[PDB]
């Protein structure tokens, strides 16, 4: 049998499937990640943050020397996964396999192609099958395995023995999101450019040891104009079922609130304490530009690198660059550009239309030093 | 042939034995390791460190959601193993293969259990081969292995492609503790829940440019009232010989020595310099309890990370506990419980039976700003 | 098959070639790494690394317990590549395979035999295939693997399934250089004691802004008395082409000019800015010594750790050696030995066999607290 020497046989036309994602052996890093080729048409697969901090994507595929530009179809933030599209025919796509038929011991590769120079390939098995208790995803068997996942390789493919994609790597023993729920994702991400979900406006915690007397999850911030809040819920509530089921914690109540679709009815057992209320409500419901400055929102995970931070985070300035003279730095903070406030990503580019070219004032805020006026 | 794809019918068997260790995906950690059932009766094995700094001891087994108490039957610490007893029946129980029969370049895999989720398997081969020169255990197989072995899988099994357990897995690319080896220490801990020694009672130290003029153990302390002490064996002495047998170095003589039982008798050649003198003798011959405060014994591995102190050792304090307000930290040292001189665990545990709830007064030493009394 | 369960019969043979190399479990180390037997005569091939901070090299052969002496006989320092020879016969050899038949995906082992007390075999595969633009070596492939590479194994075999040698594993996921260009650069260093590579005698840098509006390789500094000096090439002239071929950078002008011979006539087109010149010239042309002192001379690698520094570095004093009570340390650079001037570690040996044992005045620098002067 061919396994007894080699596995290329087996692997080799997955290969051709697996593209490199770039920007702007050797210089050739501005390499953002692995991608992996889905449709004829030009459609491909990756993780969310291959392509997070890009703008002007561009494809390199095996055997071609010519880099693609590539347009940004869709985004999951959740699911940590991206579809972006590119123009061409006939090209060489993967094939998928089961993710639910997969086994603790099965023979799996990855495959990714790090700087667009060629493919880089790891050999190893399905060590760990990681099966979520609670959502749409419930059933989904998230894959580790002692193959090496890595960035070189993340976004790229993890396939069987037979060469079929049973996941899709991802880095941050290895780490693969399983290929049903990838399939899924991508259908969804071609049409509707986005996953759509329902959000009820309220952060949440664990209980550590209030005696509340029961488990749930305890809000501790009830977003303005919410659903929560024109409802009546309020801090210090602790939300303990939805639909008549239980949750445990602020896991089961976000993937269960998650799973429900924007406009849709659902109802809630509260405790204020400890008498139990009940509400009824209809649910409701970031990625940034890049230049040379990048800026990101501050999310939750954003302000913990503050809370109660409005405004954009300066991630990187590259060394020399025309925006690093203005006087950005990293850590900084836009808060103001002339005379739009800013307090996303979107007001920030808002802002930048308005004026292109034009002398323009930001007030930008550095947590050391401080407030500093830059026109650029 | 299944292996072509996969090994999962090969060690599906062997998973269902391979259980996880723990104290008090997500939360449960709180994890202290994994261990292997060895018979149907109840009797589970791990490695000593594992379960090191705990009581209250659980077993999580695959398929079951319900943890089991455990009781320590025994250890070993200087082959880092242990036996514990949960009450069950009809376990499934881990096949033993033997060890002396395995070579480099074979299929083996690492299963753990490191959360009570599941298992998580690796895929190596055998690596290395490494036999001590000396003692009981001189050609027992030590495993190397490139199968990923880790604090999840640490006390786990490492088996053969065909299931058969070749080892015990041992984190602290790779070490196994060979099967037979372990079958052994198992026998004899389920038995005397000990392993007996013999015990000389001197510290040893190798020649660097001494010319003694020979090979062997220089002795740098003599024990109070050990058989060396009684002898006549005093500091300086170079034991050259076990009888009629030379030792090379410190290693083997501990080997040796503790290859005996105890009240055996022994001769050791000994240069004072360099007149050779000949000794006859009989040979002579520790786990911590947890709570949160936790202590352990001064080692000569301890006081390495001070000779001469005496005392238990507070090894951690966790955070926001009942005796962390109490005063107690990391790295200080009991040395006093009212009228109870502390100068071993026992020492402290004895102690701390007598006027239990009763107040209490704790002299502690702290390496800087030391000498504090807790009322606890 | 054998190999649904072991790798052990195709590797054995192989195994058995792998030897360890030593200076002067456990203390035998002193380790250097390993090599591989290629001849029945007693060639031994190795990295130039493993080596090169060691006179006096030792050599542990599987199943020998008897260390035998062995001699430089030649060394390249551009591919990491040494042969070294011992005297016994009839001893196990490698067997090369085609480095440019092998696949990604198929099964290789890396062997190395860390300590002379054993072997230590790692599995994987070929996880990429690399070939360089140009050269000599340009369509050798450089392997890249998962089979673990480490400073254990440096030096010595990667085997495919068959047990024929592909590629020596060089460690600073894991690089194999290629069994066919070992197999050449050996039998060009058992011949002529060395690689012959034609110099220019210029420093080198890339273009980032500069509009010469070409691509090419700036000259940063023209090298007295050398074919460049003398033909009359100056500071930033950017070499452009290679008789009537484009050079990309540097990297390729380099890779073309060392693949070139000494005394052989090269032709080369320059850009003062912007009008070419036509150069036509003929081409021209560092192992050091070790104690307990040892030094190395300044390369450009070397200073990075400073130009225009003139001298050796002493790398690493070890303690309490009859040098470091001289007053030796590490980084220092000794310029000056009684009337010699040491530039290079050459000057340092022909300083050391004149007046040896006789009182000896070292002129060193130390970075800091400097100049000072040690009579050995």
């Amino acid at each position: 049998h061919h396994h007894h020497h080699s596995y290329h046989d087996s692997i080799k036309d997955s290969i051709k499937a697996v593209v490199n994602i770039s920007t702007e052996k050797e210089r050739m890093e501005r390499a953002l990640g692995s991608g992996v080729i889905i449709s004829k048409d030009g459609y491909i697969v990756t993780n969310n943050h291959v392509i997070d901090g890009a703008d002007k994507i561009k494809v390199t595929i095996p055997g071609s020397n010519k880099e693609y530009s590539a347009t940004l179809v869709g985004t999951d933030s959740e699911s940590d996964l991206a579809v972006i599209r590119i123009t061409k025919d006939n090209l060489p796509t993967i094939k998928f396999s089961d993710s639910n038929d997969i086994s603790v011991g099965d023979l799996v590769f990855a495959i990714g192609n790090p700087f667009g120079v060629g493919e880089s390939v790891t050999q190893g098995i399905v060590s760990a099958l990681n099966k979520s208790g609670i959502g749409i995803n419930s059933y989904e068997n998230f894959i580790q395995t002692d193959a090496s996942i890595n960035p070189g390789n993340s976004g790229g493919a993890l396939i069987d023995s037979r060469g079929g994609l049973v996941g899709i790597n991802t880095a941050i023993i290895g780490f693969a999101i399983p290929s049903n729920m990838v399939k899924d994702t991508v259908t969804q991400l071609i049409k509707t450019g986005k996953i759509e979900r329902g959000y009820l406006g309220v952060g949440l915690q664990d209980l550590s040891g209030d005696l509340d007397n029961k488990e749930g999850a305890v809000v501790i911030s009830v977003e303005k104009d919410s659903p929560a809040k024109k409802a009546g819920i309020l801090v210090w509530d602790l939300i303990t079922e939805v639909n008549g089921k239980k949750v445990k914690n602020t896991n089961e109540l976000r993937n269960l609130i998650g799973s429900m679709l924007p406009n849709q009815r659902v109802t809630l057992k509260v405790i204020r304490d400890k008498k139990e209320r009940a509400f009824t409500l209809t649910l409701a419901e970031t990625i940034s530009a890049q230049n040379g400055l990048q800026v990101e929102d501050l999310t939750q995970e954003t302000k913990r690198s503050s809370d109660d931070v409005q405004g954009v985070l300066v991630s990187q300035v590259n060394e020399n660059s025309p925006a690093e003279q203005a006087g950005f730095r990293q850590g900084n903070i836009i808060t103001k550009i002339e005379e739009v406030e800013v307090k996303s990503v979107a007001d920030f580019n808002h802002a930048l239309e308005k004026y292109k070219g034009k002398p323009k004032r930001f007030l930008v805020l550095d947590l050391n030093q401080g407030y500093r006026i830059i026109l650029v």
